[PDB]
């Protein structure tokens, strides 16, 4: 069958740190007071919650709240585990509290507030230097968090806060978080559909912190290339075809040749016969402002098959695209 996989990177981080900081089932949670917190406007309703811009009344500043939906009150110790280890970590949003709800009777997160105000598409309007050092800043929260034994697993836009005028980013939504263990297989209906890595396309679940690179890459490839998505499948399956008719097909043979991979027989039909496309095909008079040399050898060596060849957050880091960013 297949062929087990460890990350290359930070392989052992839970093994060696103390069974209290992974073990997020034993976590006994601190309750603060949900009289604390005054609810202002709903932001936002997904699948598990619903999130509100609230004040803290004990400061009067703002603050934003996710109530968990009773179907998902149960599976609330991973998220909080997980951000309470990584609290004060660079870019990572901060939690500030953990409440009961008095109406849903169910947890409710409080989080730091971020502005976000700045309204349209900003994703898809930053200069060239501001690609390069929103990404970096991207790269020190991933490097962290997988550092700190935790793989995100939703990198997407929709994740990362932005505050433009204090030049301010956050690493938000941690509720598909998850801490690495070596050998384990993991849940592949992860990440959102645009962003997934084709370990998740093909369902292979001896998975790592490299998933995270990959979606990285999704996000750099749709900004640099005024393409969003960038990779834009129709379903889970169609979103395979969409990397293939880029990265080719034999290079995604070899990738499932190497782990013993059985593609699912659906594929036989949908994926054809493609040849890698080289990088320059993607560049109009739109979008030449924000490609450079270094900007496409960067995201070659993000976007790539195979999970154990893409950059670690640590060796984006050191790459040449950033050498024009201030540090
Ligand atoms: N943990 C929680 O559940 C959580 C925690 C905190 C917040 C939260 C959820 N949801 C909030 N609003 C609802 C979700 O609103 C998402 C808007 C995302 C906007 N992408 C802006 C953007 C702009 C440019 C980008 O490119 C780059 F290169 F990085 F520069 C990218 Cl990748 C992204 C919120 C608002 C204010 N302050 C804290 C929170």
């Amino acid at each position: 069958g297949p062929v087990p996989s460890r990350a290359r990177v930070y392989t052992d981080v839970n093994t060696h740190r103390p069974s209290e900081y992974w073990d997020y089932e034993s976590h006994v949670v601190e309750w603060g007071n949900q009289d604390d917190y005054q609810l202002v406007r709903k932001l936002g309703r997904g699948k598990y919650s619903e999130v509100f811009e609230a004040i803290n009344i004990t400061n009067n500043e703002k603050v934003v709240v996710k109530i968990l939906k009773p179907v998902a009150a149960a599976k609330i110790k991973r998220e909080i585990k997980i951000l309470e280890n990584l609290r004060g970590g660079p870019n990572i949003i901060t939690l500030a509290d953990i409440v009961k709800d008095p109406v849903s009777r169910t947890p409710a997160l409080v989080f730091e507030h971020v502005n976000n105000t700045d309204f349209k598409q900003l994703y898809q309007t930053l200069t060239d230097y501001d690609i390069r050092f929103y990404m970096y800043e991207i790269l020190k929260a991933l490097d962290y968090c997988h550092s700190m034994g935790i793989m995100h697993r939703d990198v997407k836009p929709h994740n990362v806060m932005i505050d433009h005028e204090h030049r301010k980013l956050r690493l938000i939504d941690w509720g598909l978080a998850e801490f690495y263990h070596p050998g384990q297989e993991y849940n592949v209906r992860v990440a959102s559909r645009y962003f997934k890595g084709p370990e998740l396309l093909v369902d292979y679940q001896m998975y790592d912190y490299s998933l995270d690179m990959w979606s990285l890459g999704c996000m750099l490839a749709s900004m640099i290339f005024r393409k969003e998505p960038f990779f834009h499948g129709h379903d889970n399956y169609d979103q395979l075809v969409r990397i293939a008719k880029v990265l080719g097909t034999e290079d995604l043979y070899d990738y499932i040749d190497k782990y013993n991979i059985e593609l699912d027989p659906r594929f036989n039909d949908i994926l054809g016969r493609h040849s890698r496309k080289r990088w320059e095909r993607f560049v109009h008079s739109e979008n030449q402002h924000l490609v450079s040399p270094e900007a496409l050898d960067f995201l070659d060596k993000l976007l790539r098959y195979d999970h154990q060849s893409r950059l670690t957050a640590r060796e984006a880091m050191e790459h040449p695209y950033f050498y024009t960013v201030v540090k």
